[PDB]
DNA sequence: TGAAGGG
């Protein structure tokens, strides 16, 4: 029988949807099989590529010269599927080092616990691993064009060649677009990211709850994600939550159709 | 197929 990425008609992941799996991921796969409970107009998946394109190619230059950027793209192949995210900040301490903040909001001035901190911990490690993987020359157009099936001479829309020409942009097709941006991802001097932080912030009262700075490891975030792989790809069955953690089930939009917390 | 969201 088909896999779960086929079962739920998905071409590629969001970054969040690793994080939320890491919260339980027996309620990740629910919220893909029950999908109702959870400044420029585009509407083909060109055109909206095109524009993340362009994005990354403005933010690139406007890391390198003003030294902070935010709401940056990501993508890349993770395991035989394609992830995709967004990074909240990207800037450059005074000593020169590329930092990643990640901004958290809570409604209650509250700290996280670590069920949660867990989860956004590997959340950021995600974005670093793909961010690295981007800049080194690891991510391909062919890799993008074989998960999405852009179809890379279908000529952009008139929306997106209009923004593309006022901010000078003499680009045609949307291979042009692709091989422009992973130049620039790769010979632009781009460091991988060296600090990884995460603000919790209370922002009626703009207190700050805590601050988290990622202890990254390679080793340990490749092997928790070729497991949390291995479910969409189709070779293991979802678990759900540890015993430990049976709170979690309380607040569960799923806890009633669930065979997993009885048994 | 905006991604993230927040426990
Ligand atoms: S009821 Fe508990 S184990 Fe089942 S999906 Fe919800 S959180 Fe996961
Ligand atoms: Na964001
Ligand atoms: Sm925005
Ligand atoms: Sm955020």
């Amino acid at each position: 029988i088909l896999s779960p990425m086929e079962r739920f008609h998905l071409k590629y992941l969001y970054v969040t949807d690793l994080a939320t799996q890491n919260w339980c991921e027996l309620q990740t796969a629910y919220g893909k099989e029950l999908p109702g409970f959870l400044t420029v107009p585009v509407t083909t998946k060109e055109d909206a590529w095109a524009i993340k394109f362009l994005n990354i190619l403005l933010l690139i230059p406007t890391l390198q010269s003003e030294g902070h950027i935010r709401e940056f793209p990501v993508f890349g192949e993770v395991e035989g599927v394609l992830l995709v995210g967004v990074i909240d900040e990207l800037h450059y301490t005074a000593k020169g080092e590329l930092e990643l903040a990640e901004l958290k909001t809570r409604r209650r001035p509250m700290l996280p616990l670590e069920a949660q901190k867990k989860k956004d911990c590997f959340q950021v490690s995600l974005y670093k691993y793909i961010f690295d993987a981007m800049v080194q020359g690891k991510v391909t157009p062919a890799s993008l064009i074989h998960h999405t099936k852009l179809c890379l001479e279908k000529p952009l829309g008139p929306s997106v060649l209009r923004h593309a020409q006022q901010g000078g942009f003499s680009v045609k097709s949307l291979g042009d677009l692709m091989e422009l941006v992973f130049l620039s991802l790769t010979l632009s001097d781009l460091p991988v990211i060296d600090i990884l932080k995460i603000e919790y912030i209370h922002q009626e009262t703009a207190t700050v709850l805590g601050t988290e700075i990622v202890a990254f490891k390679e080793k340990e975030v490749r092997a928790k994600v070729q497991h949390y792989m291995a479910y969409w790809m189709g070779h293991r069955e979802p678990q759900g939550v540890d015993v430990e953690e049976a709170w979690k089930c309380r607040t569960c939009t799923y806890a009633d159709i669930c065979e997993w917390r009885k048994g």
